[PDB]
């Protein structure tokens, strides 16, 4: 094996914002290295406008312009030329441009103010796209990645890429088909779930079911293709027709493709539009709406190096191969989920019964707690009601964070206290059993349907454990697997840490007085260890949500088994004496004919059921199709629209005010810190402003320096439902509100949702306030 | 009917009559949170265990009681009036349906004691709504 | 009745199908959610005797139910007034099946009776 | 014209003192627990051996939904 | 921002105007700004319409 490409599964997010390099993001290629970054622009800002269109202007523009100004209300010939040398026609529609010039009559300024209201006006404050860059990797006999392509004079790469959408052509999603499969049990999921038949899977019907016959069902697919190489870095979108081909026929984008003549290529995804093929079809279900179709693709890249002695290589076997995924926006990019699509893949190597092999080390469980420490930005329960978080603040304030890297005797009973707050993901703690035909009934704090039955609940008898989130299961009052708990693999980290039985490097003790300095510490053995291969294919996932599976947010339940991976292998540590979850070579299972696949538009009937994921399970059998991905198999089982699947992604309500439990926070935040608040406690008393913290500097300096710090405390503490951030329904008077206009609003204001972006506290003085904070931007405030 | 009407801009917030029909409360969880001092010999402070509480520094403590009093609850949600549940709609219609049985379980506010705000910056009254106990 | 090659060639294929009520767990509180009654007629009395359960059972009285005999010895079984309820007013009965919080007064069981001839 | 046949329903001969009165098949049925009641000495064979509520359980409630 | 076909206007070589109406197209602006009232809902347009009809005679002699 000679060249491969990286990371072998790329996401790129959709976003209303524009296709190019300085306005849109990148997929981290490295772990961790943007977490406390206070200068990140994740919305389109005015700044950005404005330089974009000084670097439009001459260009030999402004003389242009000025010869007109003493030739002469424009004619058309002159604003056909004035236009043409902007290039901005790849931004705004060329007509919307000469509108624009048509209402003027210094002449620069009328022009550069007149063009600035209508780039505003298409994308201020938009949510920028995250594309994805993939990579060319030279490799060793044993497909070791040693370093970048370098491309010389005469060298060549031709990038290929084939994307489809499936949604409207795939089933019903109701829960998570590998709920019910028999297994022996992985390091994502327990054995326990089916054997004691704890979430059952669920049928499911077709999408769009008045579409009848294979043949008529394929105008339900969305597929494009196109090619780049690096002769040329003109970007090609990526455009496909639904339905496909008196039919009524919208264009779809896809995404856009560009390559550098370094020859890396960058993708992006689509522009975020959903729509129904009738304005009266609303979208009124979190997963299933027919007659609905939207961008989200995913599908196979592949490449071939052309040398110039010659020698051609071609990129196209699995395990040399990639994929990319489309998925909806990050809004918190900087708060990571605490189980991640990284530890489906490695959990996924694991079997449950050699958990007790695996080897511990304290960089094993940190990621755990930073991360659920971290999820108090976006979910309240994290913030004021969750006492493994309020412990890290007691050890932090006193800087004894180091007793939790001590493995001794003397240390075990506060390890323990900790770990024993966690649920176990055997599912078989806090349970009563129905005929010791056995069921298992949670005898904790359940999660009712809303169908509700006017009799009295039965009282827990045991503590609700964390993390305060919902899981697959929770369709199934009193199933464990209502609430979610982190893999196998993970808990059994965390077991051996509270046991004593880990390791860890003084080094380590030496920077963990406090959670912040040992998650820094960590963030810079990501950035200085020497692998950028493997830790651009760990970047991509580690954003990423790994559970609970209801679908999901971008990717779901397939991705947790070893059968969708070609390939699956540790490595090595992250650094040689710190394994931090570790480094892996994975690849995906892929049909080498893509788009042409014959196994391009399979299914299972009328319904599919856990029976047809069991016959897939045979690599020879005629099921396992499901598992070899064509373009658009990884995202077909998600939400359609998208935009129904994030509405339907927030608080569950229970009974019992606190503590609130949230779906997938740290990706689509349920509870945020505005900037109306932080524009309210960023300032100290000694600021030189005519206004302090929303106070007249007479009024802010007059009030004693406690009383000054109080109030700062107060708007921190004050958190705003992000579904608030923008008009879901609830806006007016009589407005009706409820989790349906969500549904339905979502599709026009997942744009205009609120963005959390760490910012400075330059003085928090005694305040309390950290020093960097993570605050919700939204126009709503 | 008698709440929140909500602008296209976040805040504040208009209400119609909160002293008599409350729209944002300060729960009786979040006052046994934030109702007790330091030096409390009670085996959970403010629901820290007394280890917990007792290790951290003064500063820190007195913080997470204003963290806590800060945490006000939207008085609708003192009682399932119709947002409870996986799928529950919610919305004004439901509850208005469910205020009919529901008026009688909704949270109560009353004025209750702090005997040792300390500096924490909370008053020597506070005044705590309680619901279904 | 029904020809084989429904299931054989997948022609509607069957659903799964959740619990009725789901937010009353484990089976002994689920016995509250049936309703039951007995009785007894003899030939020496044509009194009715009305079949009457509770919903929750053991509030609401459920009339499942009207039993006589005449003194021929044959048996008139009358079903209930055809009463639906819900346990709480504002709990409608949305769905063609299965709407959670609901009774009714339909039932089905046993028959049995005992044949006393005066030889003894 | 038919035919007339002789016809009786399975009965569990305790009724409503059947230890079966209050079986089911946990948070869902399936074809599954149907296949498995085919065999009489399964677990699942009860469901075919009917205690009172069984004819009916099955329908819709209330009826006047069915009947809508 | 919508074009509205309110009409179509034909005359011919014997002086009669021939006036078309519209296609029957109705719209919002948004998709998800359903009609759910008889007669008054927001955000709705139609290309309904009614006007002035003027002419001018001009005859050979001037
Ligand atoms: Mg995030
Ligand atoms: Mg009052």
């Amino acid at each position: 094996c000679q060249y491969k490409i990286y990371p072998p599964l790329g996401i790129a997010r959709v976003g209303n914002g524009p296709a190019i390099k300085p306005l849109s993001l990148s997929t981290p290629e490295v772990p961790w290295a943007h977490l406390y970054d206070t200068n990140v622009q994740y919305l389109v800002t005015q700044q950005e406008l404005e330089q974009l269109l000084e670097e439009a202007f001459g260009g030999n523009v402004i003389n242009e312009i000025s010869q007109i100004k003493t030739k002469l209300k424009f004619k058309q010939e002159e604003i056909e030329t004035i236009t043409g040398l902007l290039g901005l026609s790849h931004l705004v529609p060329q007509q919307q441009l000469s509108r624009s010039l048509d209402n003027l009559e210094d002449i620069v300024q009328q022009i550069k103010g007149a063009l600035l209201k209508v780039l505003s006006d298409h994308y201020l404050h938009a949510v920028k796209k995250q594309a994805q860059n993939f990579y060319i990797y030279k490799c060793d006999e044993q497909g070791n990645p040693v370093e970048k392509l370098k491309l010389t004079d005469g060298d060549k790469v031709t990038w290929r890429v084939e994307v489809a959408n499936k949604k409207s052509f795939w089933y019903d999603y109701n829960n998570a088909l590998d709920l019910s499969l028999h297994t022996q049990g992985s390091g994502n999921l327990s054995k326990n779930v089916s054997k004691h038949r704890l979430a059952p899977a669920m049928t499911a019907k077709r999408r769009n079911p008045n579409v009848i016959t294979n043949s008529l069902r394929k105008q339900l697919v969305i597929s494009s293709q196109g090619s780049v190489s690096s002769d040329n870095n003109t970007q090609v979108p990526l455009r496909g027709k639904f339905p496909a081909n008196l039919q009524e026929r919208h264009n779809v984008l896809q995404g856009s493709i560009e390559c550098d003549n370094e020859g890396v290529l960058r993708f992006y995804a689509g522009n975020g539009i959903s729509q129904a093929l009738s304005p009266s079809s609303l979208n009124t279900d979190f997963a299933d709406n027919s007659n609905w179709f939207d961008d989200i693709c995913d599908g196979r890249v592949t490449a071939v190096v052309e040398l110039k002695n010659g020698d051609t290589f071609e990129i196209q076997d699995e395990q040399s191969s990639a994929w990319v995924a489309t998925t909806p926006p990050d809004y918190a990019p900087q708060i990571e989920p605490i189980v991640t699509m990284y530890d489906m893949v490695s959990g996924a190597a694991l079997k449950e019964q050699d958990l007790d092999n695996l080897t511990t080390q304290f960089s094993d469980v940190f990621p755990i707690l930073y991360r659920l420490y971290r999820m108090q930005w976006v979910n309240q329960a994290d913030f004021t009601d969750n006492a493994v978080n309020t412990q890290i603040r007691e050890l932090n304030s006193e800087l004894g964070f180091a007793q939790l890297l001590d493995n001794s005797a003397s240390a075990k009973s506060l390890r323990e206290g900790i770990f024993n707050q966690f649920r176990n993901p055997l599912f078989d703690q806090d349970i009563d059993v129905d005929d010791p035909s056995n069921e298992w009934v949670s005898n904790s704090r359940i999660i009712p349907s809303k169908d509700e039955t006017n009799i009295a609940a039965k009282p827990a008898t045991s503590s609700l454990k964390l993390p305060f989130y919902p899981n697959d299961g929770i369709d199934y009052p009193g199933s464990p697997v209502q609430w979610f708990a982190i893999p196998p693999f993970m808990y059994q980290h965390l077991q051996n840490w509270a046991a004593g039985d880990f390791s860890v490097t003084q080094v380590e003790k030496e920077s963990a007085n406090t959670i912040e300095e040992l998650g820094l510490f960590y963030s810079e053995q990501f950035k200085n260890s020497p692998n950028s291969a493997l830790l651009c294919a760990r970047g991509a996932l580690d954003a990423l949500y790994g559970g609970g599976f209801h679908p999901g947010v971008e990717l779901t339940w397939p991705m947790r088994h070893n059968l969708i991976y070609s390939q699956n292998d540790y490595v090595s540590s992250v650094t040689p004496e710190i394994n931090l979850l570790g480094l892996r070579e994975f690849r995906l299972k892929q049909d080498l004919q893509g788009l042409n696949s014959p196994n391009m538009y399979q299914d299972f009937g009328h319904v599919i059921a856990v029976d047809n994921v069991t016959a897939s399970i045979d690599p020879n059998s005629d099921a396992a199709w499901l598992w070899r991905s064509t373009p658009g198999d990884l995202t077909k089982w998600m939400g359609i629209p998208w935009q129904s699947d994030a509405a339907s992604c927030q608080a569950v309500y229970t009974p019992e005010d606190f503590p609130i439990p949230s779906w997938w926070a740290a990706n689509l935040p349920v509870h945020v810190l505005p900037l109306a608040r932080y524009n309210k406690f960023k300032d100290s008393q000694s600021a030189d402003l005519p206004e302090i913290n929303g106070m007249t500097h007479s009024i802010a300096q007059g009030m004693s320096e406690e009383t000054f710090e109080h109030l700062r405390l107060e708007q921190f503490s004050q958190r705003l439902d992000w579904l608030h951030t923008a008009d879901l329904g609830f806006v007016g008077y009589h407005a009706e509100g409820g989790y349906t206009n969500g549904l339905i609003q979502m599709v026009s204001q997942w744009k205009n949702m609120a963005m959390v972006m760490a910012r400075p506290v330059e003085n928090p003085g005694s305040s309390g306030i950290p020093n960097v904070v993570y605050v919700a931007y939204s126009q709503a405030d």
